[PDB]
């Protein structure tokens, strides 16, 4: 398995998508830990595997750069694969930003830092059938551009995951991946396509 990512190399990111492509950080990282709190994860001084302790479980501008403009990054790449893939965004609804509102999570949520997550509640953004053909793609590229970055780290595949060597479980072509994870992976990037819309982005080719 090589993974084989689309050529973004040669995508440059508008300065007036600097916002959106914030924007859009933000939220990922607000629904990383609503999903990391469903599970159990606790805040602590470092990660703790067996406690289920997280320390990047702060709020967003919080975290340390370092493993802060991961999230900047991971999303920049998001809005510079949809420019490759044909498409133009443009801010053409002015209303949308005011009638955004964020998700109330139940008061358990809150932790030790105080800090419960609000993801944008994005309910009713139902994506025309076009812009799912588009999700499709996006969630498969996330695959393999993670993926990308796993082998040049060195990473292998094992049965199941080691944490301390280069073995993982799903360093495996997109065919081969189960049902459940390509469902996850899409059922985020469909919330992300969604986020454009709730700032009143255009997802238009010309
Ligand atoms: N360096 C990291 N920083 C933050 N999160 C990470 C890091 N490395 C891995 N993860 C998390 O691990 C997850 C992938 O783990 P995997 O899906 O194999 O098990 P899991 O879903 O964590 O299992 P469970 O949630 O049931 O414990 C990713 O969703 C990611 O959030």
């Amino acid at each position: 398995f090589i993974p084989c990512p689309v050529d973004t190399s040669q995508v440059i990111l508008p300065p007036h998508l600097e916002k959106i492509r914030d924007r859009l950080a933000e939220n990922i990282h607000e629904l990383w830990g609503m999903n990391k709190i469903e599970l159990g994860w606790t805040f602590g001084k470092i990660r703790d595997d067996n406690k289920r302790q997280h320390p990047c479980l702060v709020e967003f501008s919080k975290l340390p750069e370092t493993e802060k403009n991961y999230n900047l990054q991971m999303s920049t790449e998001t809005l510079k694969t949809l420019l490759a893939l044909g498409c133009h965004i443009a801010h053409v609804n002015p209303a949308a930003e005011e009638d955004l509102k964020k998700v109330k999570l139940p008061k358990n949520y809150m932790m030790s830092n105080g800090y419960k997550p609000a993801p944008l509640d994005l309910s009713d953004v139902k994506l025309l059938p076009p812009q799912e053909i588009l999700v499709d793609k996006l969630a498969e590229n996330a695959h393999n551009v993670w993926a990308k970055d796993r082998i040049k780290q060195g990473w292998t595949y094992g049965i199941q995951q080691d944490l301390k060597n280069k073995r993982n479980p799903r360093l495996v072509p997109y065919a081969l991946l189960d049902e459940r994870t390509k469902k996850s992976n899409r059922d985020s990037l469909r919330e992300a396509v969604r986020t454009f819309v709730g700032y009143g982005y255009n997802i238009e080719p010309s």
